[PDB]
């Protein structure tokens, strides 16, 4: 049983997951921070500062973890001479400042030590800042200015400037803290600092989450001077060039070997973000899109041509580096859909359920927009319910209100992805995951928006699974075979949902419709 390793750094654990080559998961294990590493005293993985605003987490905490890992592993048995290759997500925009001289400890790892004993004076920055850190508005907005503006940025990054990306982290550092940035060598996202740990050497970061900064060229794959420039002195040199993710970094380092008996072989493939190893392990291809219902709603779009915005991510796609993917987040998720069940249909899921069966598609033309909480994905707050003759209107009946809700929030879904410039394929899959995943009369509406077929698939494990075919990408072929075509053989998700007859004819008309209230509400 040979396998691959698909490692996971996220915020609140660091996970494994081992697949076989017929693509199996076999074995998981991980390590939670709160639980087992209580001496940092951090809380959700993290430590949120007196501001509100500062969030961090200690990265000898991570460096400890994994040394945690490695060996409950070796306890629980696991046979580390079966282990072909390895890769890794890391939690986005997290990042990492190593100091002067550690890639000199980096190099001389003893296998009879640990990690964290060794690599104990590396870091030139103790608590690192994390994706959840708010403090860098000021950093945002000069580095906007600096380049010609939020939109400039955007086009160049893919991305405006967003608090937790990278550059405005390491532009606040290099400001309040100019001494630890000087005695920086070199500064690693979490992904790639994950990387460098198996390699004993520095990885270098990939286009992908390279991508989550403000700083990379998505389009020429290159760091934008500009914005290195507006950031902090000598940052390029501190980054390194960055790399396609399907890159063999390097062999695993000796220190593993003989620590844990991996074959000297093995293979470290470039490291990526988190959301990008989802991708990858949702096998999302061109033309697809993943919907993840939660709290938050986040849509996973493979993009050819890309077209960003003051809204949403756009990233270099992992599994193929000539092209790209999105992340588009909606505030307004399953607490909306909650208060909804609550308020019209007597606190019941299978009413709800009801009410989407009991009412035609289309909705007899209402339209609605529910944002309790003000939205990002665009910027609105309010109910805005409209009629028939686009009329506003103070309510629906309760069964109209539920399809109003549920159209209206797949219709949006469909509108801001095709204003980053997804378009619907013949060929286009829709999956689904999360809470309302479980409602077939949910995902069928969602079927009926996007005229194509949707199918459910778990996603508690995306990160590392993806991380383990990304690694068995390498060893098929890397660049010279499609990723698509290695990961075939993997558990296909099981169909949910098929559009049904009618449905292209009714969203043609009422797609232009939504989206011209929803532009007449951020307009008054
Ligand atoms: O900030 C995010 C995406 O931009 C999060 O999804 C982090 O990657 C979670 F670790």
């Amino acid at each position: 049983r040979r396998c691959c390793l698909g490692w996971d750094f996220s915020t609140q654990q660091v996970k494994v997951v081992a697949v076989d080559a017929e693509l199996n998961v076999f074995y998981e294990e991980s390590v939670h921070f709160d639980r087992d590493l209580p001496e940092f005293g951090t809380q959700g993985g993290v430590h949120v500062h007196k501001d509100g605003l500062t969030v961090t987490s200690p990265v000898l905490m991570w460096v400890q973890a994994l040394d945690i890992i490695l060996e409950k592993m070796k306890a629980s048995g696991f046979d580390f001479s079966q282990v072909l290759a390895l890769s890794g997500a890391g939690q986005q925009h997290g990042s990492i400042y190593w100091k002067a001289g550690a890639q000199q400890a980096l190099t001389s790892l003893s296998p009879d030590l640990r990690l964290h004993q060794q690599l104990q004076d590396c870091f030139s920055i103790s608590d690192c800042p994390v994706w959840m850190d708010s403090s860098t508005t000021a950093q945002c907005r000069q580095l906007e200015a600096a380049v010609g503006g939020a939109q400039a940025l955007s086009c160049l990054t893919g991305s405006r400037a967003y608090e937790r990306f990278t550059g405005n982290q390491i532009a606040k550092i290099y400001q309040q803290n100019p001494e630890a940035y000087s005695h920086t060598e070199r500064i690693s996202l979490v992904s790639s600092f994950a990387a460098s740990l198996f390699l004993g050497s520095y990885s270098p970061i990939d286009y992908s989450d390279g991508s989550g900064m403000n700083l990379l060229q998505i389009q020429d794959k290159v760091w934008s001077q500009a914005c290195l420039g507006a950031c902090a002195p000598h940052l390029e040199e501190k980054l390194s060039p960055p790399v396609p993710s399907c890159s063999v970094v390097g062999a695993i380092s000796s220190y593993y070997v003989q620590r844990y008996g991996f074959p000297p072989g093995c293979k470290v493939v470039a490291f990526t973000g988190d959301n990008p190893a989802s991708l990858a392990g949702m096998r999302l291809e061109e033309g697809d899109i993943a919907v993840s219902l939660g709290t938050s709603d986040t849509l996973f779009l493979w993009l050819q041509e890309p077209m960003p915005a003051l809204e949403g991510h756009i990233f270099c796609n992992p599994v193929d580096s000539q092209h790209y993917m999105a992340l588009l987040c909606f505030k307004n998720g399953s607490l909306m859909r909650e208060k909804i069940r609550n308020e019209s249909v007597s606190r019941s899921w299978s009413d709800f359920s009801k009410a989407l069966q009991s009412t035609e598609m289309g909705n007899g033309g209402n339209l609605g927009f529910y944002f309790d909480v003000m939205e990002i994905t665009p910027e609105i707050i309010g109910r805005h319910r409209f009629n028939t003759e686009n009329h506003k209107v103070a309510a629906f009946p309760g069964d109209v209100e539920v399809r109003a809700l549920i159209e209206g929030q797949f219709m949006a879904k469909r509108i801001h992805a095709e204003g980053l410039g997804y378009r619907v394929m013949s060929k286009t899959k829709i999956l689904a995951t999360g809470g309302a995943s479980h409602n077939r009369e949910i995902l069928q509406v969602l079927a009926d928006v996007f005229d194509a077929p949707v199918y459910v698939i778990d996603t508690a494990n995306s990160a590392c699974v993806g991380s383990a075919y990304r690694a068995f990408h390498g060893l098929a072929g890397g660049t010279d075979v499609p990723f698509s075509e290695v990961v075939k053989l993997a558990p296909n998700p099981r169909l949910a949902a098929t559009p049904s007859p009618g449905a292209s004819q009714v969203y043609e008309a009422l797609l232009p419709q939504y989206a011209k209230l929803e532009q007449r509400i951020l307009s008054q």
